Formats: C-alpha cells, structure tokens, sequence
C-alpha cells in the first residue's frame, strides 16, 4: 500500500498544476467535470479518485491510462515501474 503511497507522490513530485491540466483533459469524460475543476494538487485527484472507487491502493489502470494517454509518460513509467519493482520485490 504504502510503496504506492509514495508512487502517486513521486508522480505528485513531477505533476505541476499544469501537468494535471493535460490529465484532467485526458480524463474529462471519466473525471467528473465539477471535480476535475477542483484538482489543485496531483494528490488532491489521486484523493478524490481514492474517494471515488476509481483508484484502490492497487488498482492504477485508471491512471496508468492517463498517464499514457498524455504526453507526460514520466509518470507513466513510475507507475508502470513501480508495478514491475513492487512486484520483483515483493
């Protein structure tokens, strides 16, 4: 749980307002629109995602999407990465 933790934080580390943007474009019809309105912080739609069960402490298909879907595919990686190692690992 807590290594994903950190992988939407990493992610998070790499998100300007700006970045979310391009997600938040990317996700218009999925995200709901009076939420995506509010996606000041790449945490703040990683919660509400969490909030909604769009996004477990495993489940990342939604974002891995999103972040493909983008062109932003550093998160991409993190996260497809962070599958892979968390998995090696564990």
């Amino acid at each position: 749980m807590a290594e994903y933790g950190t992988l939407l934080q990493d992610l998070t580390n790499n998100i300007t307002l700006e970045d979310l943007e391009q997600l938040k474009s990317a996700c218009k019809e999925d995200i709901p629109s009076e939420k995506s309105e509010e996606i000041t912080t790449g945490s703040a739609w990683f919660s509400f995602l969490e909030s909604h069960n769009k996004l477990d402490k495993d489940n990342l298909s939604y974002i891995e999407h999103i972040f493909e879907i983008s062109r932003r595919p550093d998160l991409l990686t993190m996260v497809v990465d962070y599958r892979t190692r968390v998995l090696k690992i564990s």
